[PDB]
């Protein structure tokens, strides 16, 4: 069991160089427009920024977009929530079939890491509870897009903004929505406690059956219910689509609250043994990928 | 600290499906030849095989070989190791600058896990010390290539060839020859026990170091010559190249050896703590990666 990317190769034609004044970024070009974060327009963020101040300042000829080698020539810009949209007069031939999709609470997408309009890492990772990621970014990552491939197509999740002072990172929807609501804005902002996963530990200790790993399995049952209220109180989501896990639990033959009453029992710990080559719970895998990795269904 | 692939456009133009007979999996097309495991050909896979007599009972109108939508032309073929060159009228015209590259001990490198000649997922890799490497592959996988960027061209490093019963994976360089001596035949081959990668666990402890992680770092040295006594009979690797560390200990203040001595004493458990979310040491990381994730440079 490995945590895996979606191939990236559709996105990295749409990634360009967005440079505004003293400020480089990363944008995505689709059709006619290149999407990226606003912020590139400020012009001082020593302190609150007024966007509208800002945009009604920006001045088109500031803007120098690059694609590869090539530089596009924008001809418009208009604001929408923390984005940008910039009109090109070139339209993207390699723009991929796509769509635009906003993430809900621990959904899993991928990182495409770009730094001066070109792509140099790609990563598998969950939208956290408190909606920030454990990105890798680096200064230079602003616009790095998160996708989905899904039938074909790419959808388009998540436009790099910020880096929290906890280190935890925070995009945008391409339409503009920060995720969690956090600002861009330069003052401390902290966010919620985080919570593991639980659908996400149960479909791993499901591939840990499924693999031969049960020293940890026990024949006794906590029932939902009585899980919710423990997770409520010990950092855990609560259990839900139960109904999800019959493919896993039918191939098995052990039901959802076994493993649950072993999630209330492994959070104390290992005591030196290893899950799947793992010390602790990991909550990395959605259920939709264990059986993928495990049997090849989608 | 997040392990990363890097990006897998320019690989994915050149995975393509060959089937022989009812046999499928991924070929790599470079110029005018398509690479894949010479186990294709192999007529019964139940018993010791004989190359030389598989070969020479090899029919070439039973190939075909895809990319994307359009048919290759064979040729010819050739059987070089544990690999097949499959001649093709037509050249691959994405073709990127490359080169083949053997691995060492511990290096790292990219996967593109493939199926049916289409890419599926992409994440980074070590070559372990006993010349497996920890993949999630399904049957179909075989072919799939592991590469490196490097100097704006690719390293073509791995192809994919078997499951040993372990679980773990064991494929042949671009060359022919088998990682580790391995052999393309269905009988049960043992790998030898497997090291823990004592450069990687001091670039973890590094990183932890710059991260402000430092509850586990204490006062006494340990010599890297009494370290390596202790290694050889603990189950990690020698500790060599302490030269490259030196950037990270100028830039820490901590020699690398405060590092092997807390490498000692962690390997015994974590009490409970955490060091950048792991409940154990982690040989995952280079210093390379280390040092490219959290300064970007190369
Ligand atoms: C865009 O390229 C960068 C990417 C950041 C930088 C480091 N790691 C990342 O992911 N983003 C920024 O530089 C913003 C700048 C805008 C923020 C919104 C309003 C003004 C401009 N800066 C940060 O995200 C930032 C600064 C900072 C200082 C100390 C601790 C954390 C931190 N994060
Ligand atoms: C090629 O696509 C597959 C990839 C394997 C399949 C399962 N997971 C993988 O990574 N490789 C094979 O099918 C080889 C074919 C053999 C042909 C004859 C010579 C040796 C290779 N089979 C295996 O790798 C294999 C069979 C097997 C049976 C029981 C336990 C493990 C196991 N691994």
């Amino acid at each position: 069991l490995r945590k895996m990317a979606q191939p990236s190769g559709f996105v990295e034609k749409c990634v360009v160089r967005v440079c505004y004044g003293n400020t480089v970024l990363n944008g995505l070009w689709l059709g006619d427009i290149v999407y990226c974060p606003r912020h590139v327009i400020a012009s001082n963020t020593t302190s609150a920024i007024d966007y509208d101040h800002e945009y009604s300042i920006m001045r088109l000829h500031n803007f120098s977009i690059i694609s590869g080698t090539a530089f596009l020539g924008v001809v418009g810009a208009t604001m929408h929530g923390v984005t940008l949209k910039i009109k090109v007069s070139q339209t993207n031939m390699h723009t991929p079939r796509h769509s635009f999709r906003t993430l809900k609470s621990g959904e899993g997408f991928n990182i495409l890491a770009c730094y001066d309009g070109c792509a140099q890492g790609v990563f598998g990772v969950n939208m956290r509870t408190n909606w920030t990621i454990r990105g890798s970014f680096i200064n230079g990552a602003c616009g790095s897009p998160g996708y989905n491939l899904k039938n074909g197509e790419v959808e388009f999740v998540y436009m790099h903004q910020i880096e929290l002072g906890s280190g935890s990172h925070v995009g945008s929807s391409f339409d503009g929505v920060m995720y969690g609501g956090f600002e861009d804005q330069p003052n401390l902002q902290v966010e919620s406690a985080n919570q593991m996963l639980t659908v996400n530990v149960v479909a791993f200790l499901y591939a840990a059956i499924l693999n031969g790993c049960t020293w940890w399995l026990k024949g006794e049952k906590l029932f939902v219910e009585h899980y919710n209220e423990w997770a409520q109180a010990n950092g855990f989501t609560a259990m839900n689509g139960e109904d999800a896990f019959s493919i896993l639990a039918a191939k098995t033959g052990v039901c959802v609250e076994r493993l649950l009453h072993a999630i209330q029992v492994l959070n104390n710990g290992f005591g030196g043994k290893q899950i799947l080559g793992y010390s602790s719970l990991n909550d990395e895998f959605s259920i939709n990928e264990v059986v993928k990795q495990m049997f090849g269904v989608n």
